[PDB]
């Protein structure tokens, strides 16, 4: 979990807040983001190392790995694995259109990764294209760049279009697995529409049954996927499926008609 800046042979800052792509001696490339600068705390310094070892042990191919933490002379930084193509929305807004087979695979990988997290008792709450990272081979990893699951590191220093209606104007309602199912539905829309969807007048529209316009999807999208996004953004959370439920229907569909 613990790391030093001496371990990094070279680095390079980039802004996608701001991060450093550092080459580690033996492990290779890693992304680095300094959370806060100033004095070294005492009340919460011990917990920040425990919270990192809790996220470090979330080990799945479709989930971003926290590689370590760097604490040195009043600075606090998190170190994750490098994903070469950035985020899903960066990939979707490129010159060339991503094939339907690759989009179908991204969808299945987000399902695999979200079923993993739910099975480990972790609710995402902040699932959006910006938290779906892409490597140079078009395989994805679900991240937590907004620190929604890092409650300690969040205290050391967002998008409403993917947020389920039950959480719009009811911030005390505890987020559930069905909260993420709603967000995934809006991510499905964004994958085939190739853009971000859609304040008080909007939000109140979403609570009454308003959703992103499916007719805005110009490029080809399968009817079973359209049917899946409609079911996942159902206003009632109990009417939505679980990610293992989505997986048992989506995987046979991907393998027969898209792979
Ligand atoms: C350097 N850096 C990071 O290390 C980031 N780590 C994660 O997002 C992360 C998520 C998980 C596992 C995990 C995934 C999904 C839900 C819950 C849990 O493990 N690590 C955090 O802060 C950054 C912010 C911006 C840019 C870069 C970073």
């Amino acid at each position: 979990i613990k790391m030093k800046s001496s371990d990094f042979l070279e680095s390079a800052e980039l802004d996608s807040g701001k991060v450093s792509l550092a080459f580690h001696r033996t492990q290779g490339l890693m992304i680095m983001k300094t959370v806060y600068k100033g004095p070294n705390c005492i009340e919460h310094n011990e917990a920040l190392l425990e919270e990192a070892k809790m996220m470090n042990r979330l080990r799945h191919s479709r989930v971003v790995k926290l590689l370590g933490v760097i604490i040195e002379e009043g600075k606090y930084s998190l170190v994750m694995e490098y994903m070469e193509k950035g985020n899903l929305m960066h990939v979707l807004k490129a010159e060339m259109s991503t094939p339907l087979s690759v989009k179908g695979r991204i969808i299945l990988e987000i399902i695999e990764g979200m079923a993993y997290l739910h099975g480990k008792g972790v609710i995402h709450k902040d699932l959006k294209p910006e938290n779906i990272l892409v490597d140079n081979d078009f395989h994805i990893k679900i991240a937590d760049l907004g620190l929604a699951s890092f409650k300690m590191w969040s205290k050391l220093n967002g998008t409403l279009y993917y947020m389920a209606p039950e959480h719009l104007n009811d911030v005390n309602a505890k987020p559930t697995e069905k909260s993420d199912v709603y967000s995934f539905a809006v991510v499905l829309w964004a994958i085939f529409a190739n853009k971000e969807p859609y304040e008080q007048q909007l939000i109140m529209a979403i609570k009454s049954g308003n959703r992103p316009d499916v007719d805005d999807i110009t490029e080809y999208c399968p009817r079973e996927i359209i049917s899946l996004m409609k079911l996942c953004w159902e206003a009632n959370p109990e009417a939505r499926p679980t990610f293992p439920g989505i997986e048992e229907k989506f995987r046979p569909f991907y393998l027969s008609q898209l792979e």
